[PDB]
């Protein structure tokens, strides 16, 4: 008998699978002939019986445990196991499913009844489901101002009868494309759609403002949407939200097929959170209507709110300060790691991604070459001559830099000998030929970084390096790598030493990451991890770098604002207490032979340590600057963080 319970075994066993798989005839083949005591229906009837009830439900991988074979008559053997499912009300588990096999012949088959597709079914007993959309939650401010919220849009739309039939008609249109900014072409193209009859709304346009007036044929009608109220400014950070597709209630069945979806951003890392559950109920009826069985119910619970720490005055003055041009701006509370702003310039319209988008206008923004979806605060970058900070601490910690001692450097360039062939460690200023390190930090001295960075060695500066988070995950709802040092445990090159001594090389360190090891100067060589989500927990690592070197950098980053010809002086126009250091990195991009240049500014208040910045411009045009760019948010920043 053991060999036929193990046929039947794998009988089940194979037909589950197929259920499990979606492929319904291949359940369907493994079953016994149509007739009373045997199958319930035909093959092809008991496809057709899945592919309704099972895709109304939205079925998902079915799973069976507590599998038993036994044996009842000569050719008869009774099964039963537990299953589990997926639907798009939830998991349904512990399911009692139970039936008889068939051997006839030499193959095993299953008696399928309709108590194998749910459990308490029989007959003609119909399955009903029932379903209530979840509202979608709010992303918020550290004070409770919108940055993903869901409103009433004005929907500007055409009926195409109402317009006319010839010079009205013409007249008409360009109205419309003149009062409310459109062009005859799209307006004529919309109307002319496949999908368009002469009665129908066609729609047009999401009307941001005062309605304007309507000539003839043009109605605006309320549609409920998701809404940015900040826009491109925080685009790349909050995301947007699309329509969901078949292919996404086949990955997730607890979607809403009618529902929205994030598709980058913080809404698409909190969907789960920002969708919320479904409401409704699937029931087994009867020959009609007549409920049997409730499988099961439960009411919509409506998505949660997401507070971050960003502050939307800051997040629209960082992005609008970088004027359209390719660059980040991060600005922070350094003591606890609020992240005020997450800028990345250029940007996108997520309102218009969300509302429909022109496959032109998309394509504007794949094909821009300074590329506006980068979220360009969580890429890696060369952090730039700023890095001279992180070096010198290091250097003053390990015993290797003297303050006050000083390093004759003549000239513009210098190289260690002739090894170095055409590299050239390179200074804007000749003027000061004795260069202690004060005088390397106000007039940003890379030869005095890379001699000094020499001097130490690969060792101790990489023990130095050690202590900060390179190779760290930062514990954010942002998409990003870890920091580098460079790309192997070794340099092995003076010259690639040199070049990483002052934040070039093959570092990588993205914006996010640069404010959290910048944030040692405004802690006492505590560095404090960056914070997104307000109510999480501010979390730190201690002893990163000196407080002595704290005590003495410090200082000298107050005269690189304060100094007559520090890098940064123009930001002592402000009058407020500052604490600067700027930076640029060159880069060699394969497109121009020409190299490229980012420009940084690093900026804090020294005196309370209430706000910290990091902005950065990639790819500068020329006589344009980080620092050029910061006195708003600057302001702005000292006068409510304190």
């Amino acid at each position: 008998e053991t060999q036929a319970v193990e046929a039947g075994e794998k009988t089940v066993e194979q037909f589950v699978q197929a259920l499990n798989k979606g492929d319904y005839n291949k359940a369907a083949e493994m079953t016994s002939k149509k007739a009373a005591n045997k199958s319930a229906l035909s093959e092809k009837e008991i496809l057709d019986k899945y592919q309704n009830i099972y895709g109304a439900a939205d079925v998902k991988g079915l799973q069976i445990s507590n599998l038993k074979v036994d044996k009842k008559d000569d050719s008869t053997y009774s099964f039963s196991y537990k299953a589990k499912m997926n639907t798009s009300l939830g998991e349904l588990k512990d399911l009692s499913y139970k039936g008889t096999l068939d051997r006839n012949d030499g193959q095993t088959t299953i008696n399928w009844q309709p108590n194998l597709v749910f459990p308490e079914m029989e007959g003609n007993d119909k399955v009903s489901l029932t379903t209530q959309e979840a509202a979608r939650g709010n992303i918020i401010d550290r004070n409770g101002e919108p940055l993903a919220t869901t409103g009433k849009l004005k929907q500007l739309g055409v009926v195409p009868s109402k317009l006319g039939d010839g010079g009205e008609k013409t007249a008409n249109i360009k109205a419309i494309a003149s009062s409310f900014d459109l062009t005859e072409d799209a307006i004529n193209q919309a109307i002319s759609q496949s999908w368009v009859q002469p009665d129908y709304f066609v729609p047009l346009k999401i009307i941001d403002g005062a309605t304007p007036e309507l000539p003839a044929g043009a109605t605006i009608q309320e549609v409920d949407g998701r809404y940015y109220p900040l826009g491109e400014a925080a685009a790349q950070l909050i995301g947007y939200v699309g329509d969901i597709t078949a292919e996404d209630i086949d990955k997730n069945p607890e979607l809403s097929s009618n529902g929205k979806i994030g598709r980058s951003g913080l809404e698409m890392a909190f969907d789960k959170d920002l969708r919320g559950t479904t409401g409704g109920k699937l029931s087994i009826t009867d020959a009609d209507g007549v409920e049997k069985k409730v499988l099961i119910e439960h009411e919509v619970q409506n998505g949660k709110d997401i507070k971050l720490t960003i502050d939307a005055k800051a997040q629209k003055t960082a992005f609008d300060s970088l004027g359209g041009k390719a660059g980040s701006t991060v600005a922070t509370t350094p003591k606890t790691g609020d992240l005020l702003a997450l800028a990345s310039s250029p940007s996108y319209d997520p309102n218009k991604m969300t509302n429909g988008i022109s496959q032109e206008d998309y394509k504007a923004y794949e094909e821009n070459p300074e590329q506006p979806f980068i979220s360009r605060f969580a890429t890696g970058y060369a952090p730039g001559s700023t890095f001279k900070m992180i070096t010198a601490a290091i250097g003053l910690d390990n015993g290797t830099i003297d303050p006050n001692e000083v390093l004759t450097i003549n000239g513009l360039k210098w190289q260690k000998d002739s090894s170095w062939g055409s590299y050239q460690v390179t200074r804007v200023s000749s003027d000061v030929s004795q260069v202690d390190l004060k005088t390397a930090l106000i007039y940003s001295d890379n030869i005095y970084a890379a001699q000094e960075t020499l001097k130490m060695g690969e060792k101790k500066f990489r023990t130095g390096l050690d202590k900060f988070i390179f190779g760290e995950d930062l514990d954010l709802p942002i998409s990003m790598n870890p920091a580098q040092i460079s790309n192997e445990d070794s340099f092995n090159s003076d010259i690639l030493l040199a070049d990483t001594g002052y934040g070039q090389g093959e570092l990588l360190i993205n914006p996010i990451q640069q404010a959290a090891m910048y944030s040692v100067f405004a802690n006492n060589g505590t560095l404090v991890y960056p914070k997104l989500i307000a109510d999480k927990e501010t979390k730190d690592k201690k002893n990163v770098i000196g407080e002595t070197a704290v005590q003495t950098i410090v200082p000298d980053l107050r005269e690189v604002v304060q100094d007559v010809n520090g890098t940064a002086h123009s930001l002592s126009a402000l009058g407020i207490p500052l604490a600067a250091k700027t930076g640029t990195a060159e880069i060699k991009e394969k497109q121009d032979v020409k190299g490229k240049e980012n420009s940084f500014l690093f900026a804090f208040n020294p005196d309370n340590q209430g706000y910290m910045m990091v902005s950065m411009l990639e790819n500068k045009e020329d006589d344009d600057s980080a620092t050029k760019r910061a006195s708003e948010l600057l302001q702005y920043l000292n006068q409510n963080y304190q």
